[PDB]
């Protein structure tokens, strides 16, 4: 189908949801390129994904994606590499208000960055055959929280571009369809983020409503975040598209 | 009321909407900061507004929002010239797609950073008498545009910054009120941006839509979204709200 045979670039896969992601996609027959900050964690994640598929069908490049420049020959060294760039994913981020400058950095400015090179590659009119970029947000992309104001303001962000990017490529004739998940809670590191002051700063003394909260609705395993991801890449009639994935209803779609 | 005797600071007020905000504010009877990149227009604005009112309740100050010490040392110029800081108003922005990142920098993060230098010297814990922080938004933070994605992006991380801290401050037992506005067309000089492949860039060929948009929806005059403020300003119980003012319904209120 429109996978097999593909190639996928994937941001933050060296551990969790993109992990989880180049998984599902290698065991439906792709080419994935792995981009993380940290090396250690995605040489030792490309040498167990060498374990179950074979080497070639993966490959690993370190990157920070704020750097402009560093994702620009990441970009260039992946389809050099394989031959073109039909799919990708943008998925990195993190969790600090008390650093809320670089939070917005890395959560927005890097997502629109990476979405802006990808049609430079993926569009019919620079002489692609089209393709499908998906960008990560949160439910917090949708309701307010107390403890978490400029997380809260780039997921939002990320939302309202990619809603406007599925019009204008609709417009442009480009052949590239932009859609969105936003999921709940994961079972990943982020969460010990909330119970350390480094993270949350002078939001610290209200933790514990977001642990509550946590203890209400539940934490979802992260291999049921990408069968949402490969169910969004095989639908053709598919664009401008938020997904929401909850462990009370399942994968669902927000209504306009 | 809560506006005779009250010292209000506000950010793009040389021309447009900041201007009708301090003229209103003025005839209310307060004093007023203004700030603005742009000395010329600031200069002439002042000098009209001294022909109404007296010299000592005006006050213009040449700052870029963008650069943190720059605001960092007009806030301060500003307490120490008044005496309190009662009232912000963050209104500075902005269109330009071509250069996006500056867009983002000027509309989103200056808006935050202003927010918390002021939640440090109109907080009770920190010695302050609390006061009121309005920022201002668009419709585009609430619905898509084509032609408009990075600014769409930057409108609705405004309201989800605005609706998380108003939550935030009423914890923290700050005696502040945080709310938004997000105006229809309005008759100032960004429209004429709309004409210019320098503030465009490829989304040019796309501008008969909102020429036609424009012209459908009607114009709002600034005065009467300075009426908002007002409204905003004398009302004691109202915390993390939406304004929204068209030219067809009036101003209401979004609901959630
Ligand atoms: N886990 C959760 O509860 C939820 C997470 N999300 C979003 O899911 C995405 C993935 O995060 P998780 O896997 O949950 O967390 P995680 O912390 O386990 O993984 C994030 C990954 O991004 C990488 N990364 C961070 N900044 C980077 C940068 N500047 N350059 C390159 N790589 C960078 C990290 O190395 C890490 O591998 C994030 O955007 C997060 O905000 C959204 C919904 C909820
Ligand atoms: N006029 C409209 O149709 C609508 C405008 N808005 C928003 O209203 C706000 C006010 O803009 P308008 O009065 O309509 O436009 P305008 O262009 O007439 O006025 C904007 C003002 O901001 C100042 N400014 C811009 N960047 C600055 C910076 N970095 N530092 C300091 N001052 C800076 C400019 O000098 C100018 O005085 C903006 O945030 C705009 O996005 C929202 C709804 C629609
Ligand atoms: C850095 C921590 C990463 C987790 S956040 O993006 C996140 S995910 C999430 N999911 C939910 C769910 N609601 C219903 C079913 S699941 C709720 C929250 C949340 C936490 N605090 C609030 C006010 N909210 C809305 C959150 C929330 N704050
Ligand atoms: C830089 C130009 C500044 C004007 S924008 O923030 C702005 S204000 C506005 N107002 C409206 C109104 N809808 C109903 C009554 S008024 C519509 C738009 C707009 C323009 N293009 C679209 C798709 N939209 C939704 C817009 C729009 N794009």
């Amino acid at each position: 189908h429109m996978v097999n045979g593909k190639v996928a670039l994937v941001t933050g896969a060296a551990q969790g949801i993109g992990r989880a992601f180049a998984e599902a996609l290698l065991l439906k027959g792709a080419k994935v390129a792995l981009v993380d900050w940290n090396l250690e964690a995605g040489v030792q994640c490309k040498a167990a994904l060498d374990e179950q598929f074979e080497p070639q069908k993966t490959l690993f490049i370190q990157c920070d994606v704020a750097d402009q420049q560093q994702l620009r020959d990441t970009f260039r060294k992946v389809v050099d590499h394989f031959g073109r760039l039909d799919i990708l994913v943008n998925n990195a981020g993190v969790n600090n208000e008390k650093n809320w400058e670089k939070t917005l950095q890395i959560n927005l400015v890097s997502v629109i960055s990476g979405t802006y090179l990808g049609l430079d590659y993926m569009s019919k009119q620079n002489g692609g055959e089209g393709g499908i970029i998906i960008n990560m947000s949160s439910l917090a992309g949708l309701m307010p929280v107390a403890q978490q104001p400029v997380y809260c303001a780039s997921k939002h962000g990320i939302v309202g571009f990619t809603r406007s990017a599925a019009l204008a490529a609709n417009l442009m004739n480009s052949g590239v369809r932009l859609n969105a998940i936003c999921p709940g809670f994961v079972n990943t590191a982020i969460l010990e983020s909330i119970e350390k002051e480094e993270n949350m700063g002078q939001y610290i003394e209200y933790k514990d409503h977001i642990k509550d909260m946590i203890k209400y609705y539940g934490i979802l395993d992260p291999p049921l975040i990408a069968n949402g991801l490969i169910t969004l890449i095989e639908d053709d009639a598919l664009n401008g598209a938020i997904m929401k994935i909850t462990t009370s209803k399942g994968i669902h779609f927000q209504d306009y």
